[PDB]
RNA sequence: GCCCGGAUGGUGGAAUCGGUAGACACAAGGGGAAUCCCUCGGCGUUCGCGCUGUGCGGGUUCAAGUCCCGCUCCGGGUACC
């Protein structure tokens, strides 16, 4: 064993092991208990930064430790190849989307292999390929005949391709119920997304004006409190009223380009309760789009009502008590809560729920209203004007009808050898590529490409079957390894990406690609990684971040950042912690980090730092104190080993100090345990390894016993440390000659005999404050440890001339005299 | 505007059915570039501890960081639906 620990010497020698045994790879094993770990696929952007590297090291603690459970365990990697940077950097070099993706592929494959991340890498898929892409496109083409694509002109308007998301609307919301490890805020975030609402239409007739006109609510309660009505500038009556009012019809034009505004209609509407007559506007805040495109407007109980309204002096009318039952204070903004109706007519002293019922009743009754439930859910456009996306499979033949590309043509293959011209699709430009033969009569080939969240819609899902021909998803290896039973990503892409893959799931489960409802069991959002961020301001007044490496802080007797300059000598403004960034010059590559400590001390820090879910704040004293860690867990296993074999541990003649020892290394056991599979706090599971590592350095190891009881905790110890950091753990395991690999190693189980106690600290309270802790025979009886107690002088010193007027007493634990 | 989080030393961050607050680590200063034995919330100390202490106020309980009421401050999403 080298006395040196050499993370350059170690590293990359077990990594090629990984490769040559495969060790990672496995197989759809019935005989076995599966396990899913799956971290979000990364973008081939040109490196990794430090979120791939704490999202990644997350996944690969709780693989690597699942597998050492016993589990049979999928880890997959990917590339989401396809989008956006590819054409801006292809333009931007001399080149290609396509060969600066392959670069970049090789490029950041050999940066997650660096650190040693334990995938399954003959599962590994790149989605800008064909034999991944063909299948989306195949699937499209059935998705439009399931009756569930369609072709529309929208804003962005230009032409779009359509899946009817909303056709699943009500599936996507109750099935939140069934995600109890999915964190509250993002199903709050997909419930308000999808924003169901339960609501009234109302009907209105209009003076001089051939149609009616019909609003949507949600608070029909308020409608007695309605003062006019508000339409879209592109509806049908702003519209006719445009005809022969110059001034409405610049408003129209206007809400098309680039803030309460609007204009009066000059049409006057019917309050169908009241017969008054009221005003009706068109306003830049109603979406044609959502609900019929108009409101009415209740000035004194929505908040954009009530400034619409002072800013034309429209009528505001209270409608709503306070709370405490007082007539609102409307002088300042609107009454927004739901209360009891005043100033309503028949509707007067009804409470919430039962005005909105009576007075839709009433209208429905009427035949001017109706209930009405909308989504703010729109449906999914996947079409993009680009060039660097797999092509969407359809075709328009001569006669004008479109039908999707024969099963014969598919794959319809994006060319790769491309010229960029910066501002057309090559295959857009080239009048050539569109045109093909369906049923042997000319056809054109659409020209737009699939949105990128196509692919990474259903990867998860490939990942079981990667090389599979003759479908999308080969279904026995997909329900082996489905539903995913923990996703690691960020929590931005809760209303994107989290929603798409759990829509494309349910799409594959009725083509009767799968069998489970839900793509993912856990959903587990890790925290940002934050860095200290510093600025100077020059003698022109602009702001200069510097790289928080490169600020030279001083510190108060206390270690308080004071003051701070740059090389350049720049005074620095210290503005805490912050999110990594461009704009702050902040970033931290994370390939330095690897290159100075090892991988495994990257690794280290980033799961001690914090918990996995909250913000971990990148220090390099943390690094370093990592990786000093490290050497001395190298070092401990260097002095036992230097002294030879060890014989069986005796576990019967152990000294009290010897099974102190024990029951900690086995006490450790069992609560790295708990805080790596039930609470998922790695960062506490790392705390309590270090707090083990610092007895075992203290504790002699010349006698024969003292060397089987440090044997028996080391190789414990590299177990526990292994899921972390596999690289010095896979070699400690074979100079302790543990058997076997590690990586298939069983994870430590707690001898119960180890724990057991002999004695227990009682902590002894008088009147609630502790005076004393006192050690006693485990089973000491309630008399006993009184007794004790009170031949303390620490706390006889307040029993002294005193009455004890009772006692609390929780058995071999806690000891309170109330007194006196 | 809501939706949660949150607030504990010089800093990060513990405390898992209320029962030893501050584990673990960093900074820092100090003793014997790298290493080990310490020390370390505050005030006081006869070194045994005493008082005080989890954002402020109050309640509950033999006992509150943890439960309940009310403040004050703060981070991060996110809206004309
Ligand atoms: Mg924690
Ligand atoms: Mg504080
Ligand atoms: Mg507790």
């Amino acid at each position: 064993m080298q006395e040196q620990y050499r993370p350059e010497e170690i590293e990359s020698k077990v990594q090629l092991h990984w490769d040559e045994k495969r060790t990672f790879e496995v197989t759809e094993d019935e005989s076995k208990e599966k396990y899913y770990c799956l971290s979000m696929l990364p973008y081939p952007s040109g490196r990794l930064h430090m979120g791939h590297v704490r999202n990644y090291t997350i996944g690969d603690v709780i693989a690597r430790y699942q597998r050492m459970l016993g589990k049979n365990v999928l880890q997959p990697i990917g590339w989401d190849a396809f989008g956006l940077p590819a054409e801006g950097a292809a333009v931007k070099n001399n080149t290609a989307p396509a060969p600066w993706t392959y670069d970049n592929i090789a490029y950041m494959k050999n940066q997650l292999k660096m650190l040693g991340f334990g995938y399954d890498w003959s599962r590994e898929l790149a989605t800008c390929t064909p034999e991944y892409y063909r299948w989306e496109q195949k699937f499209f083409t059935e998705l439009y005949k399931k009756g569930l694509v369609y072709k529309k002109t929208s804003a962005v308007e230009i032409p779009q391709w359509f899946i009817k998301i909303t056709a699943y609307a009500d599936e996507l919301l109750n099935d939140l119920d069934k995600l109890d490890h999915w964190p509250d805020t993002v199903k709050t975030m997909q419930r308000n997304w999808i924003g169901r609402s339960e609501g009234v239409e109302i009907t209105f007739n209009v003076n001089d004006y051939d149609n009616t006109l019909t609003v949507y609510t949600t608070r029909p309660d308020t409608f007695m409190g309605c003062t006019y009505l508000a339409v879209a500038a592109g509806h049908p009556l702003a519209q006719k009223a445009a005809e022969n009012n110059p001034e409405l019809a610049a408003f129209i034009d206007e809400c098309r380009n680039t803030e309460k505004k609007g204009v009066d209609t000059g049409f006057k509407a019917v309050h169908p309760l009241t017969g008054e007559e009221i005003p009706v506007w068109a306003a830049n805040f109603v979406l044609m789009e959502y609900g019929t495109g108009a409101v009415m407007a209740v000035p004194g109980h929505d908040q954009r009502d009530y400034e619409f309204a002072s800013k034309y002096g429209l009528n505001i009318k209270p409608v709503i008590l306070a709370a405490d039952g007082s007539e609102p204070d409307l002088s300042q903004q609107a009454l927004t809560e739901k209360g009891v109706l005043f100033n309503s007519g028949e509707f007067n002293g009804l409470d919430h729920e039962a005005a909105f019922n009576a007075i839709a009743d009433k209208l429905t009754a009427m035949g001017v209203g109706e209930r009405k439930v909308n989504y703010r859910l729109r449906d999914w456009g996947v079409s993009r004007q680009r060039y660097w996306g797999a092509p969407i499979p359809m075709v328009t033949l001569e006669d004008g009808t479109v039908m999707p590309t024969p099963d014969d043509q598919l794959p319809v293959i994006l060319p790769e050898d491309v010229v960029m011209d910066g501002i057309t699709s090559p295959i857009k430009a080239d009048p050539e590529w569109a045109k093909t033969t369906v049923n042997g009569m000319p056809a054109l080939r659409e020209t737009d490409t699939f949105d990128t969240f196509m692919e990474s819609s259903w990867y998860y899902a490939r990942y079981t079957c990667p090389q599979y021909k003759e479908g999308m998803l080969d279904s026995e290896a997909a329900n082996y390894w489905l539903p995913v039973d923990i996703y690691i990503g960020g929590i931005e892409h809760a209303i994107m990406h989290l929603l798409y893959f759990r829509f494309f799931h349910k799409l594959m489960r009725d083509a009767g690609m799968v069998n489970s409802d839900e793509p993912a069991k856990q959903l587990l959002c890790q925290g940002m990684v934050l860095a200290d961020a510093f600025y100077y301001v020059g003698e022109n007044g602009e702001r200069n971040w510097v790289s928080p490496v490169d600020a030279i802080v001083e510190r108060d007797e206390k270690g308080r950042i004071v003051k701070a300059k740059d090389a350049a000598g720049h005074e620095l403004v210290y503005t805490g912690m912050s999110k990594m960034s461009k704009s702050k010059n902040n970033g931290i590559d994370p390939q330095v980090m690897v290159e100075r400590y090892g991988a495994d001390t990257v690794r280290l820090f980033m799961m001690f730092a914090s918990p996995a879910d909250m913000t971990l704040e990148w220090q390099e004293s943390g690094v370093e104190g990592a990786n000093r860690f490290l050497k001395r867990v190298w070092k401990l296993v260097y002095e036992h080993t230097a002294k030879g074999d060890v014989a069986a541990l005796n576990v019967d003649a152990l000294t009290e100090n010897q099974k102190a020892l024990r029951r900690d290394v086995h006490k450790t056991i069992a609560k790295v345990t708990d805080d790596i599979g039930r609470r998922q706090t790695f960062n506490t599971a790392i705390a309590a390894i270090m707090e083990l590592m610092n007895k075992l350095a203290k504790a002699p190891t010349d006698g024969e016993q003292d060397r089987a009881l440090m044997q028996e905790a080391l190789l414990a110890v590299v177990r526990m440390l292994n899921p972390f950091t596999p690289h010095i753990c896979f070699t400690l395991w074979q100079e302790l000659k543990g058997e076997g690999d590690i990586d298939n190693a069983p994870w430590p189980v707690a001898d119960e005999k180890a724990m057991v106690e002999d004695s227990t600290l009682v902590v002894v309270q008088v009147n609630g404050k502790v005076r004393a802790k006192i050690t006693v025979p485990v089973d000491a009886t309630e008399e006993q440890v009184r007794e004790r107690a009170g031949q303390e002088h620490l706390v006889a010193k307040y029993l002294d001339g005193v009455t004890v007027r009772k006692v609390i007493y929780v058995p071999g634990k806690l000891l309170n005299l109330v007194v006196g």
